[PDB]
């Protein structure tokens, strides 16, 4: 018997996969985490009795970027790692493909908060290589579910690219992606190259954005935006068409934008 749901904060949460919390916090009905330290819990009573203890009332690592009540925390797995596991048991309930739980070292995870007077409440995460060969800006984004589909995981992909900026390289979601994880960074990379075509080569837009060319290009198919040319792709578009595309309905939502002037980060 797997653990099939979680409270969390105020949110009671049914999990989508197996998740491998030890045998016996599974067999519970519900597993109680903590929405600060991510504390992991068998009963209610263990549940209330920490949250009249824990201290925290955020995440651990360097707020690395605060506009309003948006918060992203950086946070080191080698520096924090039983709060980096806790976090990677935790997406594995809504993670197919995550695979890595316990060897958080190697990682950097980066904590997105929606802040209001009692503290910062966790919303989803992304976690990144310290060092990547394959070039892979993110290992894994997730949101979590009463959070989706509302602007935080479009907002985790505009970050993951500042990053990337400040790095002076270009980068791309380790794969495979999720089927929201695939719509959601279609519909960003559309936005993005969209807007930068009504405001330029595919390796222009490459630069500009940090995405991959492989991306920017695949993006453009989609957008039936690319011609060919004995061997190589050439970006074909009227200044007319983009704004078709960009005014229709999905591009309509107003973004939770990332301001570069909030950010405080270095690259290592
Ligand atoms: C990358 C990603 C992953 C996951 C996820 N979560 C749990 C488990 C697995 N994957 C959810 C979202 C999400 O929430 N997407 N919706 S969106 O942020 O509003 C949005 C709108 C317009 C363009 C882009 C994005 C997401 F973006
Ligand atoms: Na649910
Ligand atoms: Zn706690």
């Amino acid at each position: 018997k797997y653990v099939d749901k979680i409270h969390i904060g105020n949110y009671e949460i049914d999990a989508w996969y197996f998740s491998p919390f030890p045998e016996d916090y599974g067999k519970q009905p519900k597993l109680w985490l903590c929405e600060y330290c991510l504390k992991y819990m068998k009963y209610e009573k263990s549940y209330r009795f920490h949250l009249g203890q824990c201290q925290w009332r955020q995440p651990p690592g360097k707020e690395i970027y605060r506009k309003s009540n948006i918060s992203v925390h950086e946070v080191d797995g080698k520096d924090h790692k039983i709060y980096c596991q806790n976090l990677c048991l935790l997406a594995k309930l809504f993670l197919d493909h995550k695979t890595l739980y316990f060897d958080v070292e190697p990682f950097v995870f980066y904590i997105l908060t929606e802040v209001d007077r009692q503290g910062a409440h966790i919303v989803g995460y992304f976690s990144k290589e310290k060092e990547s060969p394959d070039g892979n800006n993110v290992s894994c984004i997730m949101i979590l579910p009463p959070y989706q589909r509302r602007g935080y995981g479009r907002f985790l992909i505009a970050f993951s690219y500042e990053l990337s900026k400040l790095e002076s390289t270009v980068g791309s979601p380790e794969k495979p992606l999720s089927d929201l994880g695939k719509l959601s960074y279609r519909s960003y990379w559309s936005s993005v190259l969209l807007e930068n075509l009504r405001d330029l080569s595919i390796k222009d837009l490459s630069q500009m954005t940090s995405i991959t060319q492989n991306d920017i290009i695949s993006t453009l198919q989609s957008l039936n935006m690319v011609k060919y040319w004995k061997g190589q792709h050439v970006i074909c578009v009227t200044p007319k068409l983009v704004e078709e595309h960009l005014k229709s309905a999905q591009y309509k939502k107003p973004p939770i934008t990332v301001d570069s002037v909030c950010l405080k980060w270095a690259p290592p």
